[PDB]
């Protein structure tokens, strides 16, 4: 599924990750849209064998498992190929754990360099929310 702006924001809210370890529902949108363009269904090898799955980008050298990725830890407890539904819920939960290890949102590689330290509000600005 490829989600429209506001309707992202709007699951992601009732989700509970507006404001989850205080990062403004905008950064999530934000980092979502340049993770993956709003489509659950994206994926992206990377140079070390492992593959970032879904919206949100969750790489299967730590958090899920896909059965290619030798040496990887599941810290999720999920295969990786749930993370591709158009239901976010796995996403977001796994995300979750991610946020709260230490380094925030720093984890996302796209966030830091295109969100962090914008104008995030802009994202969900217009939503009925
Ligand atoms: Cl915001
Ligand atoms: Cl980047
Ligand atoms: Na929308
Ligand atoms: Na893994």
């Amino acid at each position: 599924k490829v989600f429209g702006r506001c309707e992202l924001a709007a699951a992601m809210k009732r989700h509970g990750l507006d404001n989850y370890r205080g990062y403004s529902l905008g950064n999530w949108v934000c980092a979502a849209k340049f993770e993956s363009n709003f489509n659950t269904q994206a994926t992206n090898r990377n140079t070390d064998g492992s593959t970032d799955y879904g919206i949100l980008q969750i790489n299967s050298r730590w958090w899920c498992n896909d059965g290619r990725t030798p040496g990887s830890r599941n810290l999720c407890n999920i295969p990786c190929s749930a993370l591709l539904s158009s239901d976010i819920t796995a996403s977001v939960n796994c995300a979750k754990k991610i946020v709260s290890d230490g380094n925030g949102m720093n984890a996302w590689v796209a966030w830091r360099n295109r969100c962090k330290g914008t104008d995030v509000q802009a994202w969900i600005r217009g939503c009925r929310l």
